[PDB]
């Protein structure tokens, strides 16, 4: 199944064959979310999923890019991601080009920025933190946590999610170990988007643009209620292609919407497979 952090969805032929598609995992999820997408793609299309690793967005691309080079050498590279997955796809695209590699397609599946830019002041930190606590107060019962006022600052990424365990567990609630792990990696991963700096990219990038964020994203950060037509990428990508697919961010990876993604996407993998001559 899984070698290191690389999941095989469809192995590439012993010899020759088409170009593999590299997909990257979403926050709190594995790359089997790309199985519908793979269904809507040309037949013997290889597909390989990059699973979670630790670090900032830049730290994670430094582990992925060597593995990409081991698998695909100089190119051509097809890089596809949904949600956080597209941010990971973009970083790897940057990193591969900086080493002179041939990246010919970057597919962003509604990897869309909050319309207006998210402030990173004290007051907004406190604020988005309450809206995170709000989730834990409805989901795991426990309407009785507490808000810190300077504890938040001094703690790091891990200390912060560790701090919410100490709070919920002393209510008397036993969160199952598997649920704790999942919430923890969802936190670290969404936090790595928080701090990431986008770099400019002069290659082709396709944004598959749904039309709205689902409800619990707006609950955490209401700036996700509005979207720009470019998704926040227009400043950084000269050759940006926006493809409509409608629906909500959470639906974009699924049937039926994924069918519009993969129909277009097959209209590029055909172009690439051609331009291999
Ligand atoms: C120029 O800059 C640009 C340009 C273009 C860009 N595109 C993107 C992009 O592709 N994506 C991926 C899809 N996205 C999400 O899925 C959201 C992620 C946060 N969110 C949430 N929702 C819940 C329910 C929980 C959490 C969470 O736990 N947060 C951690 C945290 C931090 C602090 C306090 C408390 C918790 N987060 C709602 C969904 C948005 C980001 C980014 C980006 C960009 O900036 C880097």
């Amino acid at each position: 199944q899984i070698d290191g952090f690389v999941r095989t969805l469809r192995a590439r032929p012993e010899a020759g064959g088409k170009v593999p598609v590299f997909v990257f995992h979403p926050a709190g999820g594995s790359t089997v979310v790309y199985e519908p997408l793979l269904g809507r793609l040309p037949a013997d299309t290889p597909m390989y999923g990059f699973e979670r690793v630790e670090g900032s967005i830049e730290e994670r691309a430094q582990q992925y890019v060597p593995k990409l080079i081991e698998m695909q050498g100089d190119g051509p590279y097809v890089l596809v991601g949904w949600s956080l997955g597209g941010v990971l796809a973009y970083a790897c695209a940057i990193g591969l080009r900086r080493l002179g590699k041939d990246v010919r397609f970057v597919g962003l599946i509604d990897a869309v920025r909050a319309g207006e830019e998210i402030p990173q002041t004290k007051e907004e930190i406190r604020k988005r933190w309450d809206r995170y606590a709000a989730f834990a107060e409805k989901t795991f019962n426990v309407t009785i946590p507490a808000i810190p006022y300077e504890q938040l600052e001094e703690l790091d990424d891990e200390g912060q999610v560790r701090f919410v365990l100490d709070a919920v567990s002393q209510s008397g609630v036993q969160i199952p170990a598997g649920i704790i792990e999942h919430q923890r990696t969802s936190y670290l991963d969404n936090r790595a988007i928080d701090t990431a700096q986008i770099q400019p990219y002069d290659g082709h990038v396709t944004l598959y643009m749904a039309d709205r964020y689902h409800d619990d994203a707006i609950m955490f950060e209401p700036r996700y209620a509005v979207r720009q037509p470019d998704g926040g990428w227009g400043e950084y990508v000269s050759d940006l292609e926006v493809v409509p697919i409608g629906g909500e961010h959470i639906q974009a990876i699924d049937e039926p919407i994924i069918a519009k993604v993969g129909e277009h996407m097959s209209r590029a993998l055909g172009q690439i497979e051609a331009d291999r001559t």
